[PDB]
């Protein structure tokens, strides 16, 4: 039936880090998939690059991964290395908008629906919702946790971008 991904363990431990990435478009979020990677603006990366070096023992880097406009919330991908000089990033149309890409492997594959979403207030956002984030805007460990864990319900009306 589903081509949903969820995992049957998922542990995150304390000081990881939680980040929205708002792409352009359905295709850029396939490709992340099938390839494995991911590319933000110059800006964005350093931003993420930063968090991602600073991480000690078995702390992760979690990214939700957000369409513009549309606000499809539709997986989650753990960040698995820092900017790399030497990844394919010809994938990417209009590739000189995006800087240098990074690993990442897509933990959960499945759609969140923007409606129970808005329960979460980002006090970094001027206390917005998670919806109104823009790209690479932190969220606290606390939240992420508990976005994570809706993510892994199985729920009976489960759609991924994988279905199609």
């Amino acid at each position: 039936g589903s081509a949903a991904i969820i995992p049957p363990w998922l542990n995150i431990p304390e000081n990881s880090r939680f980040f929205v990435i708002k792409s352009s478009s359905l295709k850029h979020v396939k490709r992340s998939f099938y390839n494995g990677i991911w590319s933000s603006t110059h800006f964005g990366n350093k931003r993420l690059s930063e968090a991602y070096k600073k991480l000690n023992s078995g702390a992760k880097v979690f990214l939700f991964f957000s369409i513009n406009t549309s606000g499809r919330f539709c997986g989650v991908a753990e960040m698995v290395s820092d900017l790399k000089m030497d990844l394919d990033t010809s994938i990417w149309e209009d590739e000189q908008k995006y800087g240098k890409a990074f690993k990442v492997r897509w933990v959960i594959v499945r759609d969140i629906n923007n409606r129970s979403l808005k329960r979460f207030l980002i006090p970094s956002n001027e206390m917005k919702p998670i919806t109104h984030s823009r790209d690479t805007q932190e969220i606290p460990y606390s939240i992420g946790i508990s976005i994570i864990n809706l993510f892994k319900t199985q729920d009976s009306d489960i759609f991924s971008f994988l279905d199609e």
